[PDB]
C-alpha cells in the first residue's frame, strides 16, 4: 500500500509498505529515496513520534496515510 512522508520544506515522498512493517523499515526505505540515516530521522503521525520497533499496524496507520520526517543530526 502507498503511504506519504511529507518533508519540513514540504515535499511528498510517496512510499510502498505493509501494515506489518516496522518503523525501522519504513526509515530504510526513506533512506533508500533520500540518503537520510534512520538514526537522524523522526517520524510523526497525527501528532505522536512514532517508535522504531512498532508497526504501521500498531498505530492504525492505514493506506494514503501522511507521516511527518523531522530531521535530528548527531553532534559532530
Ligand atoms: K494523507
Ligand atoms: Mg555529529
Ligand atoms: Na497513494
Ligand atoms: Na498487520
Ligand atoms: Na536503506
Ligand atoms: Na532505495
Ligand atoms: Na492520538
Ligand atoms: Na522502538
Ligand atoms: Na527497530
Ligand atoms: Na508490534
Ligand atoms: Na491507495
Ligand atoms: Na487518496
Amino acid at each position: 500500500m502507498q503511504i506519504f512522508v511529507k518533508t519540513l520544506t514540504g515535499k511528498t515522498i510517496t512510499l510502498e509498505v505493509e501494515p506489518s512493517d516496522t518503523i525501522e523499515n519504513v526509515k530504510a526505505k526513506i533512506q533508500d529515496k533520500e540518503g537520510i540515516p534512520p538514526d537522524e530521522q523522526r517520524l510523526i503521525f497525527a501528532g505522536k513520534q512514532l517508535e522504531d520497533g512498532r508497526t504501521l499496524s500498531d498505530y492504525n496507520i492505514q493506506k494514503e496515510s501522511t507521516l511527518h520526517l523531522v530531521l535530528r543530526l548527531r553532534g559532530g
